[PDB]
């Protein structure tokens, strides 16, 4: 039970341009989407980039009616068994593309208040989970906060431009326990120092989940002031209704 978020690829990285030209895929007259898997549609207001893994070969899949999806082959195969693709049981990529080739691309992300978003590398993406595409919400995701900090602190080391990473976080969800940027609060509190502190990050993630859902209040968007508990399914429905998202199961 994930929510897939359709993140429009508006200009592809130079190293990806040769490849897209070759298969006659125009990201301007076609709707090419990176599809992020989330459990938190209510956080979409606070996207600051979209993550892919340097270590994953993604497929570019014909998603029907002029849409194309960039996910792992695993996730598009699953989608083809729940009427989310043109033909049931068909999941041949038009071609494959490695995560690194996409780094630096420009994107539009549904509901994001920040503008000029980029695709950025996340080494800690689990290839077998969701779509392998992970959207970045530094205010409320411990993992996203830790990776962002690490990208901004060592940008030359990661092969990225500093301009690409947003560090000014606009608060999205108010909690009474961890303030207005619960991911920051918890990363500081648990003193998590690397994207690879898996156990501690799982702990932080779990604590942020419970608090955000039961005690979180929206600070932005249509349902500002509302409890996350009440607002979340509405935001999710709006996104689906506007064609910006869809549900899909594992
Ligand atoms: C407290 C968490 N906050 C939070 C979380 C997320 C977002 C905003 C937030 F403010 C946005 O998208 B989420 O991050 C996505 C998803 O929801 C959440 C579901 O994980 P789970 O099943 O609960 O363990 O982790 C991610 N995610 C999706 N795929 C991957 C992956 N392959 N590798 C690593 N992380 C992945």
């Amino acid at each position: 039970g994930y929510v897939g978020i359709k993140i429009r690829l508006t200009d592809v990285a130079p190293q990806a341009q040769e490849l897209f030209k070759k298969e006659s895929l125009d990201v301007k007259e076609n709707k090419v989407y990176l599809v992020a898997a989330t459990l938190r549609p209510e956080t979409m207001y606070g996207q600051t980039c979209c993550f892919v893994s340097p270590k994953i070969d993604y497929g570019v899949f014909d998603a029907g009616n002029g849409d194309y999806f960039i996910t792992t082959e695993r996730a598009f195969k699953n989608m083809s068994f729940q009427n989310l693709t043109p033909k049931r049981g068909y999941y041949k990529p038009l071609f494959t593309i490695n995560g690194k080739t996409l780094i630096g691309s420009r994107i539009d992300a549904p509901y994001a208040v920040n503008k000029n978003l980029r695709v950025l590398p996340m080494e800690t993406v689990l290839a077998t989970k969701g779509t392998g595409v992970v959207t970045c919400v530094p205010s409320d995701s411990p993992d996203d906060f830790v990776t962002t900090r690490d990208l901004a602190n060592k940008p030359e080391y990661y092969g990225i431009e500093k301009d690409w990473v947003q560090t000014d976080i606009v608060p999205i969800v108010h909690t009474e326990k961890y303030g207005d940027k619960c991911a920051e609060f918890l990363v500081n509190d648990l003193k998590i120092q690397s994207p690879k502190d898996s156990v501690q990050l799982a702990n932080a993630k779990e604590l942020a989940y419970k608090e955000g859902f039961y005690n979180g209040t929206m600070l932005i968007g249509k349902y500002k002031g509302d409890k996350v508990e009440d607002a979340k399914p509405k935001v999710k429905q709006d996104l689906i209704d506007e064609g910006l998202a869809f549900v899909y199961n594992e």
